[PDB]
């Protein structure tokens, strides 16, 4: 059977070891290019992550981005769906939503989510508290499958209340619960889920604990050693349930 | 000083009837063309309007849309704020934002704000439940004035927890509150506020309960009656307070 695993190797590599049509799912959040957006000037509360300075040109960042969401698109197996977590960013005081550059991809939007944190950090005045990051759910472009009757009242809207994972070492991760949200009405047993940007491996234990199989990609050995503790000491609890 | 009034005409001819840099605050939900968009196809809960079918070609309703954005950006204050509220539709079983056409306008997206509305009639269990609305806050091009030291701690962020107003027999409104939020933080008593698709008049309404002045279009002289009764028994109570 499919051999589960963490690989340390760049997103756009492993996307394409893959063949087409062959991931069900795919659950992701890429670094949001925060201080490359700032054209590298340092701010409070910086994310670094442990092999990533997260400053790339912003045009240089799309393209990027736009690549590996075309390279999804390759890999999902018609029927399937994507599940890209991003967020508006601020440009010389104006918004800078990820909407601007998703646009052009191959995927085709289906809906898009509210991830409602609750609160955030930064408090700056000169406008509305941002506590909300939004969840692409895409599908493949040549209704994808979806089980609503699998998720509890308060998750089959479109917002999702789930506080940020602060218990979580990694830099900038994401909850258990939101990537089982996505698993558990997109899948069955067995299909493979997959996350190209893996962090703290979140995407997989959740997978992992739903009994899907998994695959996860991150250019970080320290963050490979993340999940492996993780899964370790994860006693297949699934947080929905 | 300025007669405020809701004037029964078309929402372009009174934007074009405006001159440049007059206006504090836009707030307005222009129909959606939720029938335009199906191709004339009826649909079970149809929006239909005193005089107008909703029901334009959905290419020439995006650039009806953005004519209006465009005169919206022109007689705007610098400093001043128009908030447009639209939602996601549904196209060929895809999602249709209405970012697809907002970008192209003049006017600067500041932030979008979600609007939450709790619940939807549409139970269509092939997506997420769908009850938010984008209320999309724009400044002119050429920060905005902004104070939400005036607004209680559960609206200074950017999801709004508001209920439709179901006590409304126009067929299509928002709620009072909606407006008094954006009014409130942008505008001093006496500064002039705008809808130019005034429908009930709730935006008026809001205006005068908080001094400020007002002006509205809408091509149904029924609508304006319906302001008309709603101003005279108003208590020019103010829902925040
Ligand atoms: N080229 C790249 N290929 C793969 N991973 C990368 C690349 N550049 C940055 N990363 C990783 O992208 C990840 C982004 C994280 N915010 C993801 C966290 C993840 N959602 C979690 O719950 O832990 C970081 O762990 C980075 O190490
Ligand atoms: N060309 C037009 N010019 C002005 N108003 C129009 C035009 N076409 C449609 N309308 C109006 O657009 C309005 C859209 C409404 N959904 C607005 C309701 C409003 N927000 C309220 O709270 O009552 C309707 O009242 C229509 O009569």
């Amino acid at each position: 059977s499919f051999t589960n695993k963490y690989v340390v190797l760049d997103s756009l590599e492993g996307l394409r070891s893959l063949p087409d049509n062959s991931v069900q799912c795919v659950v992701t959040s890429p670094p949001y290019n925060k201080l490359g957006l700032r054209e590298g000037r340092p701010y409070l509360g910086q994310i670094i992550y442990d092999t990533y300075d997260d400053n790339m040109n912003e045009d240089d960042y799309q393209k990027w981005q736009l690549q590996i969401l075309n390279e999804i698109n390759r890999i999902l197996k018609p029927g399937g769906s994507a599940f890209y977590n991003h967020k508006d960013r601020r440009f010389c005081k104006r918004d800078h939503p990820p909407e601007k550059f998703l646009s052009d991809s191959d995927l085709e939007l289906y809906q898009t989510i509210i991830w409602d944190r609750g609160s955030t950090v930064n408090q700056n005045a000169r406008y509305f508290r941002p506590y909300v990051e939004k969840i692409f759910w895409f599908t493949k472009s040549i209704t994808p499958k979806f089980h609503r009757d699998r998720l509890p009242e308060y998750f089959k809207g479109v917002i999702w209340r789930i506080p940020p994972d602060k218990r979580n070492k990694h830099p900038a991760p994401f909850p258990a619960i939101l990537a089982e949200i996505c698993i558990l009405t997109t899948t069955e047993e067995g299909d493979l889920v997959l996350d190209p940007f893996a962090g703290s491996g979140t995407t997989l234990v959740a997978a992992a604990s739903l009994k899907r199989s998994y695959l996860g990609f991150d250019i970080s050995s320290k963050y490979q050693k993340m999940f492996h503790q993780r899964l370790a000491t994860s006693k297949s609890k699934v947080h929905l349930w």
